[PDB]
């Protein structure tokens, strides 16, 4: 089992979005975060995000309201990548860089906390959203070989990059200091 890592939404109210992850070895790679339509934040963050003229809080309930009717075989295996922005960001606790939040129909609430952060580079899923919604491909578990990005998401062992002063460091035992990194900081838990 993994980790559960804190995104700060940037925002005047103190509003964190706990995440649960089996790779925290891919902390700065996390260019957005995804909650489950049914995530009690989605509603919360949206009408911020409106106020601040950056979201449409009637589209976002919405999106809730139609995802709510359909069922888990339909949202994650049958219909095609779905999502709204919710006009807020969260700040990636490894690098500090605010990151846009999102709800999506392919993330469910059943799991961890019903929030992920999204590594489109090293997570196939993710990919395909980010490809729909031209949300950013950040490497940064590089494989040995030779990978195009471009043409998908690479989901295996490797050794870190663009990761700070975790560069270099091979991605299963990054998984532990990084997180023992962001424990330190209360910023992240082991699982």
């Amino acid at each position: 089992e993994g980790a559960l890592i804190r995104f700060y939404v940037e925002i005047e109210e103190l509003i964190y979005i706990d995440v649960f992850t089996t790779r925290p070895d891919t902390v700065f790679g996390a260019t957005f975060v995804v909650l489950a339509p049914e995530h009690p934040l989605v509603p919360v963050l949206a009408c911020i995000g409106e106020r601040l003229g950056n979201a449409c809080y009637s589209d976002v309930e919405n999106f809730v309201e139609k995802m709510k009717k359909m069922s888990t075989r339909e949202r994650t295996m049958e219909e095609d990548k779905e999502g709204v922005f919710l006009g807020v960001y969260a700040t990636n606790p490894a690098n500090g860089e605010k990151i846009p939040v999102w709800s999506a129909n392919y993330v469910l609430y059943e799991y961890g906390t019903g929030a992920i952060m999204c590594v489109p580079a090293h997570d196939q899923r993710d990919w395909e959203f980010a490809k729909k919604y031209d949300l950013p491909i950040k490497v940064v578990v590089k494989p040995e070989g030779a990978w195009d990005f471009e043409k998908g998401a690479y989901e295996g062992k490797g050794t870190l990059v663009n990761s700070d002063g975790f560069d270099g460091l091979d991605s299963e035992t990054a998984k532990r200091k990084i997180t023992e990194w962001l424990q330190d900081r209360g910023l992240g838990e082991k699982k």
